[PDB]
């Protein structure tokens, strides 16, 4: 499972659910996923 890196990514200020998106559409990676929710353009709106 990813579950452990689910914590981890939504301890970065995120969600579980732009978390899976973001480590199963990065194919369950680490410096993939964390580069796909940390480059995740979203400021106030």
């Amino acid at each position: 499972q990813e579950k452990e890196a689910i914590e981890r990514l939504k301890a970065l200020g995120f969600e579980e659910s732009l978390v899976i998106q973001a480590y199963f559409a990065c194919e369950k990676n680490e410096n993939l996923a964390a580069n796909f929710l940390l480059s995740q353009n979203f400021d106030d709106e």
